[PDB]
């Protein structure tokens, strides 16, 4: 699908069998999610936004449906306001920003 | 264009007759640049991200011209790590998602 961009781009997606709504940013490198429990091992990892930084647990190979999209990569978990889809993910749907 | 995302959407805009690259970001819904000298009043402002607050100078009805295009709106400057368009300026230009 096409999304405009006057309200906030917000999809489903399917994660470790729960249900939430992530916004696809093309703004961010990685992808960030609320705390949850993404089955397997993990790496601490500290990451940095506008306000400063945060510590998260580096989450690999996690698969992710994004709006019916298959996708496996990294998933950082941690205190973010909001899900966040990053570039890492978005690029394996094909996702393209069009003007 | 259409842009692909396995790089960070960088673009060139002219601001105040500066010569800048930003980010592209469909997870902004306002645009923040670097620190810069922008002709005119402002209003001091605190927004948030991944990490916490930053306080930041609202500037009205600024002209920016992104990779071509133009558009007029609020531009927030204060100290952001890394130059981005939100989108109060995509939707001007024209920007949708894509996959
Ligand atoms: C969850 C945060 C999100 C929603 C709550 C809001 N943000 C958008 C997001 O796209 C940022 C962009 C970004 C890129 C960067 F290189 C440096 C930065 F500091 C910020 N990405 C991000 O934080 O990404 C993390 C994960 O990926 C990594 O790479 C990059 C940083 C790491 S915001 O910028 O705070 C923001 C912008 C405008 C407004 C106006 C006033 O409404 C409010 C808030």
């Amino acid at each position: 699908p096409q999304i405009t961009l006057w309200k906030r781009p917000l999809v489903t997606i399917k994660i470790g069998g729960q249900l939430k709504e992530a916004l696809l940013d093309t703004g961010a490198d990685d992808t960030v999610l609320e705390e949850m429990n993404l089955p397997g091992r993990w790496k601490p990892k500290m990451i940095g936004g506008i306000g400063g930084f945060i510590k998260v647990r580096q989450y690999d190979q996690i698969l992710i449906e994004i709006c019916g999209h298959k996708a496996i990569g990294t998933v950082l978990v941690g205190p973010t306001p909001v899900n966040i889809i990053g570039r890492n993910l978005l690029t394996q749907i094909g996702c393209t920003l069009n003007f």
